């Protein structure tokens, strides 16, 4: 979808806040205190209505996706013995789903009562259910494109039957743990290893019975093109600056992924630099979701998929020459996704214009301002 | 807040009952199987709607706070050797909420259908919600006075061998936690009192270290000291004269326990004391700390300037007659602005009590009840 | 068994105390802070070894059955504003176990060292082991008579909404010693045993009615039910009106009582006094029935032992208070009672030879004396 | 203890490298793939034998404690399309172990054969065994000064008594090469220690034996001094405390703004405080026979990877000086890739890493 | 070891029992009741002192290898309301170990008290500890022969790293769950598959690269002889009556165990008859323990290992022609193992002498007698 602005009232550290988001790229910088995680959590809480209408609900018991009592402001006064909650907590998300309509959905919590949603949240989850039911039917000539809602946190490296063909499954499995705060690298390695081995098996079998090629070769073709897509995205980060390219799988290396370099050969990914692993994990996380969601594009799963992706500390483990080429490379790899990223490195801030910078300042009473730089 | 009259219809052992309360103290005197706990439960059920408007009532797990099928009167027909269930069971209560506002509200239950209430109970709930909103408001000029509601039944007893803070324990509304429930609330008092004492000692040590911070920093020390003295005075007023023990405090030497002092004896933990003193201290503390927590802007008159209704069942238990002759006066002197409704079956409590506070309960063969002043 | 004299040295509030008990009933009358629960705890600690000789004492989770450092006397030195712990704490008990056998046994604790006991304390454990061995024998011509020991403290109370498939050990005689000298409530055991009895009796009733003519077990069950019912009637009927305690399936499988004017009501819907009195009497009655099954009709009327009751007049109005001692003596004629109270109404019709006023001096010297 | 030179032959990425360390501080400044973690890992492996003689490393099964097959260099041919697995992996470390006790030790790995070392490594291991036996004596007037060895990597951010006993002394070397330092455990044990100290203070205050009191008091003093060295310069905050009055929280003091909670600070500063506090606590535990200058008078080697992790550029100009001043006897080896760290450091401690087209690495200093 | 007598007092259903065991084979027959399981459990409880001296028992902590309170005798009388518990319960076992050391140990329980043991039980545990410490050495030239204690129950078909070389491990791992009542066929198939794959890989790297023929032949010979011993033990039951023989591992059938028949070929084991599967499981369960315990024999791991084995319902799922050949084939497969087996069928009873049959009968009071038949 898309988001235009977000308003916060009586949240964790903000008494009130109004923030505006850019069309393509926006960067949040806060010199002191928290506040970046607060805004990212607010945006993450404003999109759970969509994913809830996709069989993802309290079965996993992910209690972090609803406003909690610990998320309400609690003021301490030195001259009094009591400590009173400030009620109610309110998130007002303004967005745009399909070109033409502007929506404004609100999520509020009052004290210890269960959280409450407005009519627009119900409308949004009904839209999610509508897309699910439209996908699940196969007796249609016109296919549909799903949006991508992904959240990447600072815990994305802590603890580092597969299918691809069009169906109700393998098109809704890309929403599994999309907004979770844990790592999801094992899933990528399993899926990629399965895809590579099955592609090798299919290309071996192709030489046996060419008669059914009209029904078989296309399979291989699909299982080829997808790979290319993924690889292309990864290259856009790892080749011009570092030199590594063409992520591959080979059982000859004790069945683990490898990467290629012009001069240092083919080396396992498990014993490379930290920044390369970070970039590979991020771009892989975006890409394999993009290719599972829209197998029907088969070459523009990364160049036509639309959605919203959240990143915390995008410049983690990278050197300045790399930090001067991360934003443009992310834009080139995925040109149709809106990004909300949080940084603090002065190098990254010099690769973007003044319209994509938001300085968050907080007063003593909690009032917050999301300003833009004065000079240019 | 005040309650003035009460009516019961087909509630337990009473086919019909009308009872009138006094402004300050009312004592119900009757033998076993007369209906005192019945009246106390009726008052609890009448007053619950006010508490239902607060966020502290969402954790109540007491099943006795709604009218039940076991509460419907059963009539024994001897010829058929049968018991017939009479319906409906109804409660009516007249009272005053704010200045110059009289009201009457009703509760009912028929058969096995869920209980029902009229509009006035909903208005109590809305009044409670309004007060809760007023308390939680920042930058308020006028002050807010919260009332006190408590029920001290037979589950308050401290028998042999019967016995960090959450962010909600520091709120005013925490004075309404388990207020009208049939449970024991000594652990909450213990935790809060220990926290006050630890904070006060921390400030004392800090002041003793550097004598250069006694400017705008000593307000919190003063507030805590005043809360401590209020609770201590309230507890002393019941025990000191007849028993000698006073000054309930917190001691780290005695394995971090609550201790009390005697002139002839020494200083002993509360859990090692007599049953009567132990129960009396628990009973008085249950009111004192709630009074301190609810209204923090009085700061030394929380016990002496709080209004509300407090219910006590079997007030003279574990106390010898010499102690029984002083309890009503001690409670009236400690908490002078609280309407007390108490029940007893001992002539010693009524030793020095006016005849305008005693209600004898009588019943006829058909179940018609009477609550009358003594002649 | 029987206890005749007791001595306390450096216990909680007594530097020294010597107390003599009566054969049948003895009442301790004193205000608060006088040492009645102190004497009851002393007697409980003295009597523990006999139970410690039984296999039913392995599941005891009570920390109050051993002398603790909190029981050592503390002397307040005013000049130094100090508390001094005086040692040692001793408990001496004189009594009789079997015919023509007088004994005296002592318990001690010094400092923070573990408590100690003498040889005469171990002989009680050995006698308990011997009795247990004689109860678990097949083809024994001689009968075995077991004594009853019970403690009914302040933890027995049935307050508002307390609401406290049998194991194979619940059918043994020795199960009469489960949590006997512990500060706990034992109402669930009585409820389960009584419900099982009533269900079995009804099963036999329908079985007999189906095919008119096995005949002995029905008689045993009927006799046990009659004994328990009579024991409760001896206290509840005359003053209040509720007599028969029965199991009812029509009332959602609950225990019910009946009244001449009112109807039939569950026990958990009655007054506090009724609940407490019924629990107190039943706790003795069903243990009497279980311990000695060979009497079969006089288990309550022919059982010997010691029963300790604290605050016997709780939740009872003066008219009921005037008759508790007589009711207990009429229900259980052969049991030695030691009870504590501070009400002048319980002593209304009691001989002066059963009253022990407790007093103490400024130095802690205690006296338990007859009135006048 | 001190390391003076490291030499590597046929390592992960270096065909031959010779680096000279400094007495106090050294920074390896290089972009990605230039071999900064490799140097730290080599130093870490060189120090394994000393720890190995403590009967505590046999429980954990970690493959990184010895050279593996993945360590051996691989050469690319570009014509045969094959990777040549070179051999042997060589590690040479020279230094001082005591007052005028110089030594030079070596670790080797040939092919798939298990790694083996010279008997000077056994000499170091038996020196460690001698130390652990000597400290275990229950009656000895002589004072033993144990050193500090710690490795804080990029995995550090994710998951009882202070008596003069052998268990307390040997608890310092627990997980000394796989240390973790986040905020949760730090606040937990700091709060426990402060609660015990406040209990003893209140006991003394109420009624006017001291063995366990002074230890806690001066451990508090040491930790407070270290954190103050970290924070009191740039900001006025100092004297981290646990306040039960202030909603039972860890609070800091500022002469103008009063008291502020520690939960209002950013994650980076909290993690830096936790790192400094953990190092100071290990220093206090290891050498109790000073009780207040343990952090200021203990020698050893501490290895930190990516010291500029999650730090605002304003706090990247004071980390090195703060670490130097809070521990003026420890030898530090840290790896950075940010110029803001180097804005106040002298030239002598900077070791830029270069590598030719073959793998002939160099560790040099800026020319000026 | 060996057992020559067993006495039971106040156990589950026997008030008093005295039973004598034969040197090689003994059969227990009971027309009614559950005495056979009682006697087998008594024998199983009298051998746990030996196994308790091995640390490998730490893997199992079931509360079933000690005398429970439910194992005592409860007396129900129809004329009384009380039900009492007969105490004490005693298991007296008379046996021989060390080939000449006669002993008589006793286990007892008194009511709810914890179980008690005599000096001889401690001696047996100490002898187990001595054997463990003597095995844990490696440089010693003289080799130790361990005994086997195995129990097979009726639940041995329900539930349906690796090393072999001489060491402290792989010689004590054969005692893992030796007296448990849960099936352990998975832990046999895993070990057998590992052994077969390793042997095949050694053979492949042998003939493919003759230069690596220096000293790897000894491992190949040891593994070959282990396979041969297991196969012969299984053949001694299967071949003569059913025709199947020479079980094999082959990945050509989806990595599954296979068996061979001259007139039907090679078939996966999971699809044969029930009786053949039962026999394979039993003989495998004996065999791989016999070969892991004593690799040093390396030719007669089955023909020279001594011990005691208990079988419940030995004739399960077998037809009458197979029930006249089970006892003799068990004896031939393992000639030096004492067997205590329980059965019903009259066909098995005709293949053994009159001196190896025990008939258990109970009186009304519980007194038990173990008679011998008069006829043939
Ligand atoms: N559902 C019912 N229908 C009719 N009578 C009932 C019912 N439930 C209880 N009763 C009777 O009503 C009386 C209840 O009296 P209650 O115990 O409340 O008063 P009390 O004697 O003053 O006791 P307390 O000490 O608890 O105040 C008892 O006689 C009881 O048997
Ligand atoms: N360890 C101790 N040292 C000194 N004095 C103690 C100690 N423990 C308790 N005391 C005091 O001695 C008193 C003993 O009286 P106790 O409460 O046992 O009897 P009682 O007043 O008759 O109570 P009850 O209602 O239980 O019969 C305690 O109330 C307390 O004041
Ligand atoms: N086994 C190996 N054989 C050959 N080259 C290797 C091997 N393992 C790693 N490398 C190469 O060595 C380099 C790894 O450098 P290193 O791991 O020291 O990282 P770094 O750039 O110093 O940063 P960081 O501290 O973040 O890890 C990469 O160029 C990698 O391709």
């Amino acid at each position: 979808m898309r988001i235009d602005k977000l308003s916060l009232l009586n949240f964790r550290c903000f008494k009130q806040l109004d923030i505006t988001f850019d069309e393509h790229i926006t960067i949040l910088v806060a010199p002191n205190g928290a506040g970046k995680t607060t805004v990212l959590d607010a945006v993450r809480l404003a999109l759970f209505p969509f994913i809830r209408g996709f069989d993802a609900s309290l079965y996993v018991k992910d209690k972090s996706l609803a406003i909690r009592t610990e998320d309400l402001r609690l003021i301490y006064r030195q001259e009094a013995l009591n400590m009173e909650m400030s009620s109610p907590a309110k998130i007002t998300a303004t967005g745009e789903w399909a070109s033409g309509k502007t929506a404004t959905w609100m999520l509020d919590k009052r004290g210890e009562q269960p959280p409450h949603e407005d009519k627009m949240a119900a409308q949004l989850t009904r839209w999610g259910e509508q897309l699910q039911k439209r996908v699940r039917e196969e007796h249609s000539l016109q296919q549909v494109e799903l949006p991508l809602m992904l959240y990447l946190g600072t815990a994305r490296l802590w603890y580092q039957e597969q299918r691809l063909d069009n169906s109700a499954f393998s098109r809704l499995s890309g929403y599994d743990d999309c907004l979770s705060a844990t790592s999801n690298y094992k899933q990528f390695e399993q899926w990629y290893s399965w895809l590579w081995l099955s592609y090798r098996e299919h290309q071996i079998t192709q030489l046996e019975s060419p008669s059914a090629k009209l029904k078989e070769g296309v399979r291989v073709q699909r299982m080829k093109e997808a790979i290319q897509a993924i690889q292309q995205a990864i290259n856009c980060l790892t080749q011009q600056v570092t030199g590594w390219h063409d992520l591959e799988y080979s059982a000859s290396h004790n069945q683990q992924l490898v990467m290629s370099h012009p001069q240092y050969g083919k080396i396992p990914l498990s014993q490379l630099s930290d920044g390369l692993r970070n970039a590979v994990a991020m771009v892989a996380d975006i890409a394999f979701r993009c290719v599972k969601l829209n197998p029907h594009l088969q070459n523009d799963a990364a160049l036509k998929t639309q959605g919203i992706v959240l990143i915390d500390e995008v410049d983690m483990f990278l050197h300045p020459a790399w930090q001067q080429q991360i934003i443009q490379s992310l834009r080139s790899a995925f040109p149709q996704i809106q990004f909300i990223v949080t940084t603090h490195s002065p190098q990254v801030l010099s690769t973007v214009k003044r319209e994509s910078i938001r300085l968050l300042e907080q007063d003593e009473n909690g009032n917050g301002k999301a300003l833009m730089p004065l000079g240019a």
